């Protein structure tokens, strides 16, 4: 409430960073929406509209959005593949965006934890709140679970978005709006992988193979390991990337381009299967050269999938886990039953994270023990462009972000957004 | 000690069931041994020799063998594939057999738990006893772990075998010698699968898909489920087998021959992949018809491998585990990454079991809550024949057994073995 009266008048439509009086809610807002006939490339399917501000219920909340995050799923949405969201919800239009920072503007009748004017970031997991798994087990195992901004169109690429109370976490005051908004989805996901599957969690001492260490997922495996006592073993495909990952806490690096052990699992007992095992073993020593010899990784941290899995299942210690949330290079997974059963290795699928997980992760960032690693930030009018950049992989390592009501890069407080000035949302 | 003096004199070689005085150990014994040049079909590679009785150490024990069990591994040994045991141990010859019932005849200097004349059955797991995993963790994760009678040639197809104290469990007085000796290896294995991988263990209420329900492994999944409150869902390939498995506790049956969803995973997005999912779904309802609808199995209990895995990974509930110890139909495992990561399913390899596991299992049998299911029993001179029968799958459902010092089928006590009479070990 330092800035309660330096605001604007009560009206039904504001421009970017034109702060309304606290708790006043305009009939309308500006947004980046998708409709079923637009479906296609981000610059084609994401177009700019003026829509009504979301109606909210008993346990929901409304957020004035300062910045947001760019993730792959916003592309799958604009694409309508692998599926269209309109085959998931009954909506006429869809507002994407699954990461965010901003202010709470209005709360439901039953909301006590959070209060109007509180500064927050947003976790993307939602459920109906009332079955066995959401009340005693793991809420990610409820059929009711879904991802906000993907399987819902009340996402964050708009002046306002609608979220459940159970999606809100406190914002780190030490970050810019854009930094606060880039990491939660990707950080929380990686946190579930490494701490959310007892008894195969990370402990001081362990060695963890991290695939694609420069990726949005990669950078967070590396940091979380280091920040906990463990020893991340990064993997990359460009030697200019070496310094980067190593300044993060990495305890070694390796480059996949040196080998050929890539591709599905050669049918067994065939020479290819024998030439395959030959190089892959080279890959194995590559670790021991870092880890010491006889020292296989406690956890493989997977996501490329089809092309590497055969290998990942080989290098993991007896009693070790190979966890993963994607298959960026194919889904025909393959592996040699012999290796995982004799050495009793766990192959564990994983998928985002839940509030208590996202918020344990958020704490590492609040204590400054982990850093969002924001790759770069685009402005409100470049949002579809920002997505196109991910599409064909031309983005820099780390996590992109885009601006909303925050009118310029580098802004931290709401006072900063005011004095920097309102901005036209729809000009051309 | 009811029969301490109805024995024979002190000599250095006895015939079958010619009981020596308690604690007297003959210089020599009769056995079924393998040597590297014999390698081949069981009837070729298992030949009959007279060898010295094993020397034993501080924590080891010597057992007078009444009956033993027949398992696949005795065939892989005689075969010398996938490997020869002589590439594992430095021995000139090898005595196979990984299951057994009998009397303790001699104990090491440091053996307090067990005493001479005690009646026992044998678990096949061994380790060196002195690293981290054997002293605080799971001893199956020690590099020192190995299977007795396979990776060692002091097995049970002989008048005497040598075992570690940590392999011994008490024998159920209510069984015949052969019954007591058929089940431990196969029972314990299945017990680890269903109770040895927290937090995905069996609980009253759960539904568990059991592949090959008539198999030595199958029958024990079914019984253990039922005996615990769960609901085994058997799978078979002969309708004459239906009554069998259902009298065991099964709560339903299904027959794989009706479908075609068998084989590796059709490359994705291809019509075959679409026709594949079509039948497999039929397979899924087949369950709900038994389980109720919306009710996916908590645990798939796998072992056929390559040909079914694609399917097994589909039918398991979100948060469910697919555990397995074999790949009897290939090792090029395959599955759709999408299914296991979104529904966060665990794919867990497993391999035999450890003492505390084998002995929890043994308790079910001691309370008469589980039954060995002995398929049939061959005599001492048919042991290689018994193995040949497994080789090409012509054995009846359940678990085979063969006789040693027990001179006739149906004998229970040692008194019974005496009055039934000694028997010539080597006649032709
Ligand atoms: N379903 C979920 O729960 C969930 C949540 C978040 C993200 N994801 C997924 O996880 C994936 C990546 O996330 P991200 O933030 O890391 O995106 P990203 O920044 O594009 O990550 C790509 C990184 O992976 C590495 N990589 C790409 N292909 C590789 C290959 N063939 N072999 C080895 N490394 C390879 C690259 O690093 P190098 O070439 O230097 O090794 C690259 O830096 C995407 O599929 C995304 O959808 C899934
Ligand atoms: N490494 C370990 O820890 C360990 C320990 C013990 C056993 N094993 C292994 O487990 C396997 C079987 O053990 P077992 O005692 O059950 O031997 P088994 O008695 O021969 O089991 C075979 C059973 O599996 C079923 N089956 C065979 N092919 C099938 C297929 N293509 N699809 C569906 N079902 C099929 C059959 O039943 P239906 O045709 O009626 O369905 C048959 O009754 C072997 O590979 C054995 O080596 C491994
Ligand atoms: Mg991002
Ligand atoms: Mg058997």
């Amino acid at each position: 409430p330092a800035w309660t009266g330096q605001t604007a008048e009560a009206k039904d439509l504001y421009e970017l960073g034109e702060i309304p009086p606290l708790g006043h809610v305009p009939a309308k807002m500006y947004a980046w929406a998708i409709r079923r006939e637009r479906h296609g490339p981000p610059e084609q399917s994401h177009q700019l509209e003026v829509l009504p501000v979301w109606e909210i219920g008993d346990d929901e909340v409304l957020v004035y959005v300062m910045a947001a995050g760019v993730n792959y799923n916003g592309v799958w949405a604009g694409l309508g593949e692998p599926i269209s969201p309109f085959d998931v919800h009954k909506g006429e239009y869809h507002i994407a965006g699954s990461d965010a920072s901003g202010i709470v503007w209005k709360v439901g009748a039953k909301v006590k934890r959070w209060k109007v004017g509180d500064e927050v970031i947003v976790h993307c997991n939602q459920d109906d709140g009332d079955d066995e798994e959401c009340n005693g087990g793991d809420p990610m195992f409820s059929p009711t679970q879904r991802i906000w901004g993907y399987e819902t169109g009340d996402g964050s690429f708009a002046q306002f978005c609608r979220v459940q109370s159970r999606q809100l976490m406190a914002r780190p005051k030490h970050l810019t709006w854009e930094e606060a908004a880039c990491y939660t989805l990707t950080l929380a996901t990686a946190y579930r992988m490494l701490f959310g599957h007892a008894p195969h969690t990370v402990r001081p001492g362990q060695n963890v193979l991290i695939w694609g260490a420069s990726g949005g997922l990669g950078v967070f495996g590396v940091q979380l390991c280091a920040a906990s006592g463990a020893n991340a073993i990064a993997v990359i495909s460009d030697e200019s990337k070496r310094d980067y990952v190593m300044s993060l806490g990495a305890k070694g690096v390796i480059n996949r381009k040196d080998f050929d052990c890539w591709g599905q699992l050669p049918t067994v007992n065939s020479p290819e299967y024998n030439t395959w095992l030959k190089e892959a073993r080279k890959f194995g020593k590559a670790i021991w050269d870092i880890t010491g010899k006889g020292n296989d990784v406690d956890i493989v941290f997977e996501h490329p999938g089809e092309a590497t899995f055969p290998v990942s299942t080989l290098v993991a210690k007896r009693g070790g886990m190979i966890v993963f949330c994607a298959g960026t290079t194919g889904f025909n997974i393959t592996f040699d039953a012999r290796y995982v059963w004799m050495r009793q290795k766990r192959i564990q699928g994983s998928h985002f994270a839940h509030l208590k997980q996202a918020s344990a992760a958020n704490q590492f960032v609040m204590d400054r023990r982990v850093d969002p690693c924001m790759s770069e930030v685009f402005p409100w009018d470049k949002i579809p462009a920002a997505h196109t950049k991910m599409w064909k992989n031309q983005h820099p390592p780390g996590n992109m972000a885009v601006l909303v009501n925050s009118t310029r890069a580098g802004l931290r407080t709401v006072e900063d957004v005011i004095e920097a000035g309102p901005l036209k949302a729809m000009a051309a």
